[PDB]
This record gives C-alpha cells, structure tokens and sequence, in this order.
C-alpha cells in the first residue's frame, strides 16, 4: 500500500531516513499528487500548491538515507583496508621470522 | 543524444534502473520538459500536464538502480568480511600450530 510510506517513514537519532527503493504504486502515487499540485496551483491563490510539500519531503529523506549509507560504507571501506594492511604486515613479519 | 535516455532506457529482471549519471543536454532536455508542463498545468483542464510523468518516472528508476547497486555493495562488504575473517583465523591457528 502506497499510503503507508509517509505515515510510516522510519527516522534516525537526528534526522529522517528513507530507502530509495520505490514501488510502481509508489510513483503512481507520486505522479497523481504532482499533477494535483501543478493544476490547483493555476487556479488557487492561498496555500493551495501545499500538495508537492510531502514529495519534496520524502525525496530530502531519501537523499539523507543515501548520504549516511554511504558514510557508513566509506567508514566500513576504511576500517576494512586498515585492518587488512596491518593483518598482512604482522603476517610477513611472522613469516620472515618463521623462515 | 539526450532523446536516446528513455527511449533506450535498461530495466532489470522485475524493475528498472538506470544510472544516477546526467549530462548537460539530459539536464537541459528535463528542465525543459518540467518548463512546458508546469506551462501547460495552468491552461489546460484535461490530461495536459502529463508532460511531467516521464521526469517521475526515470526519477524513480535512477533511484532504484541506486538501491540496488547499494543493496550488492553491502552484500560484497559482507562477503568480504567475513572471508577475511575465516582466512585470517585460519592462518592464525596455522601459524601457533607451526611455531
């Protein structure tokens, strides 16, 4: 169910999150709320455009979600390749020592 | 060619992605798009403002396929680790047993 993307939209310690994988109910959705937005901002004066608010929101939200997984996979990368540099020298000094 | 995007655009097995890469013309070509149909939203009464659905759509596809690429690095992180783990036991045990 579509309807259930923004009034369940998990959130983080600081900000809100959200996965980019969308569903084909997903964009109709987002389509027909856009396309409401655009008609009722011709023919509305007040606060009417207020329909491309939740779009923006949750595009933001999936943005944040795509930066903080790729922090945490550049820190992961990072641990990785430190750990592997200090493993493989402790083992040639073993080895050199061993022969 | 910028006219070749959607015209040409991959999909997957059960989705379809496409890479998060623009150029100049492809960015011009959308603005363009996006122009005529918050133009043609504020004069026309029917189906006139379908002129923004295929923005939506490679919009969506774009963050699919950053979804899944994300989905198969996390997978390879995993991977990785774990086979450095199991290597770096093993050669610890063979190590003790050798010394």
């Amino acid at each position: 169910i579509a309807a259930r993307d923004l009034i369940c939209a998990q959130k983080f310690n600081g900000l809100t999150v959200l996965p980019p994988l969308l569903t084909d109910e997903m964009i109709a959705q987002y389509t027909s709320a856009l396309l409401a937005g655009t008609i009722t901002s011709g023919w509305t004066f007040g606060a009417g455009a207020a329909l491309q608010i939740p779009f923006a929101m949750q595009m933001a939200y999936r943005f944040n979600g795509i930066g903080v997984t790729q922090n945490v996979l550049y820190e992961n990368q990072k641990l990785i390749a430190n750990q592997f540099n200090s493993a493989i020298g402790k083992i040639q000094d073993s080895l050199s020592s061993t022969a």
